[PDB]
């Protein structure tokens, strides 16, 4: 079994703007969300090959990860926040279709989207 590779995390010819929005998801939004007691499952790629779940990219056809939107933010490949925004909503919905309601693996997801909305509020 194999793995897809990654989401995009760098191309030359898309065009890039620093904004205090996107300073705001890196400094606060990704920083917090990372040091969360549940974060780890979420700071990387789903690894199907190691976690046996063969089906995982069958299902999900647009891959999030915090591990990406780091890298996105930190090599910033963004317009505008709300392309940032989106990639956090498509890693927790991905985690509720994949999974069942109630299970652990969403109940995780549910505190760390809990947080970002949270801090969402005060986006500048
Ligand atoms: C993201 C995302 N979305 N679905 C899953 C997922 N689903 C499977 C079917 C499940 N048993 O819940 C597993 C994991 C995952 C990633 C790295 C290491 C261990 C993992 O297993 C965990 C399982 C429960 C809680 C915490 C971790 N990550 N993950």
């Amino acid at each position: 079994s194999m793995n897809p590779p990654p989401p995009e995390t760098s191309n030359p010819n898309k065009p890039k703007r620093q904004t205090n929005q996107l300073q705001y998801l890196l400094r606060v939004v990704l920083k917090t969300l990372w040091k969360h007691q549940f974060a780890w499952p979420f700071q990387q790629p789903v690894d199907a090959v190691k976690l046996n779940l063969p089906d995982y990219y069958k299902i999900i056809k647009t891959p999030m990860d915090m591990g990406t939107i780091k890298k996105r933010l930190e090599n910033n490949y963004y317009w505008n926040a709300q392309e940032c925004i989106q990639d956090f909503n498509t890693m927790f919905t991905n985690c509720y279709i994949y999974n069942k309601p109630g299970d652990d693996i969403v109940l995780m997801a549910e505190a760390l989207e809990k947080l970002f909305l949270q801090k969402i509020n005060e986006l500048p």
